[PDB]
């Protein structure tokens, strides 16, 4: 019951700022006091400072960036702590799924997301990186990425260890690559014909029929419907309610076999309040934004926090 | 995949005016542009112009528009094309169903509404005609209606071989002839108990037990709760949420057995904006207000538009 | 098919004015007319009037107001009427299930609330009865309660024969009650697994696994959503939604055993206008704020208030 939290306040991987205030907002928020009464003890590690492609916007700035979060989270990790990765945009998951992969060779990872993320640059209509992240952690890039020279040897994530949760807003390539590589997914359609509950299942024993790997959640907050968190750069519509994506984390808590966490694009100045009712029982602060808010609880579903 | 597009603006089955405005306000969202990126051909045929019951309101506009559509629509289905019959108010159904009747006799109708539309005239609480149309479609009707005669040889649709999806506000008599007419029909309870994928494929194997049936589609929007759906005359709490009504779309323009659907209802002058966000993806104008953009959506859905 | 009205407009539960006008509102709002419209009698009796524990908040208010309302409510539970018992804050419930189960020994109680009210004076982080009323009733207090020596020989509620559903908002030492004194709970989340209608269907069955017992629901309105019912003092994110709540209501309804009931913890001051929409077709009052519209509408499903 030990996690180290890292703060990756990377802003770099799309056009707006905000999303880098966002791990210091969740200190201010009570993250510290959430994991205090959950029973974890917590190491704080701060924030991580800062032939080829030439089409990837601020790739300079991301592929430091990402050597230094690889780096940190490598050491983290060989702690056998629990990682609690907290951004910035979904940039950073690149670093950190494949830190815990190198140590955890298993590794299965959940990628929660109302996007695909799977564009490769010569597909990408933004040239934004957090919109290609999983495609390049997947080893779907054909060309040489700037600055990403020392991840050129590490070992990539398999399409068929992958189950990306909760899809709805994707290009017209990206249609394409994710029927080509065999990712497994899931739809906001097929979690309303069959509810979120038998997804996960069905997405857990689809990736890990043993029940023995462990497991890498790589949690973008825009999965999450805009009713419940309007604090995100790129919303889509239909999103996962309130309850859904609550049990979903509490799920995959009760694996105990989850080893490391992103939780990424929350954009405190696009949040908005509610705001305090007698429910906000976590030390949280009183008042505070509402995704803000949503996202301690969730990272306290991780740890364990239940109804009863 | 060719699509005959016919606006129809009557405005005359209820109090309100503002339905006559949709068929053009769909059109300037950008239906051309939704229906050409989906790999349609469309073709635009415009907007149709514009002992017995004396107690039917509007009666005689109806009745002439009535024959207008039944005309045109016919000559549409003769292509077999797609027609997509864009209203006005549900009035607009009569025409739109009996002229795909007298083509496809074995035609199963699926009417997604939060209300029966099932008044006769001398149960109407209101004499408002779009109250009553699925009734007259289904030859429920006791006397003769005035300007109706043109359509008095006609087949007229049988309550076995119709499904109303999403109902939840039924006035007392038409409780009455829900249950007398024996009309399969499925409220937001049943929705609720089984969920909306269990529901359609009920309705679909009890209407359409051999899969070979061509389909009608008749939407009052309405049918999609007011969160979602604002732009529409008669609201009724609890109705389809946005992911219900995406999926209801997706599956039945999986049967492949579509072949004609009205939109009705839909009153932009009542609408609200959201606006963009970036899963607005569909050439649809930026900022539309919320249904009208749902509209599109969901004709997007029947021409085959899915997540991945 | 006749109904005794008792109104109990007990404020001293907890820290808010304003459940206390709630009695009267929902009539002003239309309850007699309500119960007319569906075929049922009414008789309104109007209004309750008004070694130790030494840290229950206002108990002496309490306990005094709990007599008198045993008394009322034991002489109209004797006339063999459906007996319908508006609160007030949720401590009206322990002289309601009392009496009715020195009536119905074999009583099953339906207890749907966001909270546990599973607190012991020992226990309780705020003093505030309204969070103690469950353990109460259910015989877990430890000593004696100022001015409830007119309860003391009577016979307490079983846990085994409760069952709690909607909850999501349970304190620490609530969390070890629950699971101590076996009562049967249905969380939000399980509620999310299968859906309230397998939930209900399951939690009947294990309390009445042969259908023959009387039934008595306790409804505190928080259940229900924020979205759905702004007006009530203590809100919990995540509740039961309109369609669900009616289902509920609806299912308890069917069972033909309902004998007894509460409806508490609605407070008019708190609660907002939408307002009218066709939909809203019980004789209600047009413009109804929406949780007083809400309440009478359960109220009128447990009646036998359907769709079709
Ligand atoms: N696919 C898009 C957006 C990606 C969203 C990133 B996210 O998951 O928060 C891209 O940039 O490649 C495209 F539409 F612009
Ligand atoms: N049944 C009503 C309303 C019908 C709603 C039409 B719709 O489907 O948009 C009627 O007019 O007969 C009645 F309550 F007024
Ligand atoms: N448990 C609480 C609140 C109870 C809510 C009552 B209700 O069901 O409306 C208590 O007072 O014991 C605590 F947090 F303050
Ligand atoms: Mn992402
Ligand atoms: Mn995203
Ligand atoms: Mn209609
Ligand atoms: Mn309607
Ligand atoms: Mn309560
Ligand atoms: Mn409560």
């Amino acid at each position: 019951k030990n996690v180290s939290i890292i703060g990756s306040p990377l802003a770099a991987g799309q056009p707006l700022g905000g999303v880098q205030l966002a791990c210091d907002d969740l200190r201010k928020l009570g993250l510290h006091n959430v994991i205090d009464v959950l029973g974890w003890k917590y190491e704080d590690i701060g924030n991580i400072d800062n032939c080829y492609y030439d089409n990837i916007r601020n790739i300079k700035e991301i592929g430091i960036f990402s050597k230094n979060l690889f780096d940190t989270m490598s050491n983290e990790l060989r702690k056998k702590n629990f990682v609690l990765n907290i951004g910035g945009d979904h940039g950073v998951a690149f670093s950190s799924i494949l830190s815990s992969l190198q140590m955890y060779q298993n590794l299965r990872v959940i990628w929660i997301d109302a996007h695909g993320d799977i564009n490769i640059p010569e597909t990408s209509p933004s040239g934004n990186y957090h919109g290609m992240t999983l495609a390049h952690t997947l080893g779907l890039f054909k060309k040489k990425v700037p600055y990403f020279e020392w991840s050129e040897n590490l070992t990539y994530l398999k399409p068929e260890n992958t189950a990306i949760i909760g899809i709805r807003d994707i290009d017209a390539y990206e249609k394409i690559i994710l029927k080509k590589c065999n990712i497994n997914y899931y739809t906001i359609f097929d979690i309303e014909k069959n509810g979120i509950y038998n997804t996960i299942c069905t997405a857990l024993e689809k990736i890990d029929p043993n029940s023995n790997c462990p497991i890498h959640i790589s949690l973008d907050i825009d999965s999450v419907d805009n009713v419940f968190a309007p604090g995100t750069g790129t919303v889509a519509k239909g999103g996962l309610n309130y309850r859904e994506i609550n049990l979903l984390m509490k799920i995959l808590a009760e694996t105990k076999r989850v080893v490391s966490m992103d939780l990424v694009e929350y954009n405190p100045s696009l949040d908005e309040v509610d705001k305090k009712v007698h429910g906000d029982s976590l030390p949280i602060l009183d008042n505070a934004t509402k995704t803000g808010k949503l996202c301690l609880e969730l990272i306290a579903r991780v740890l364990g926090y239940d109804i009863v």
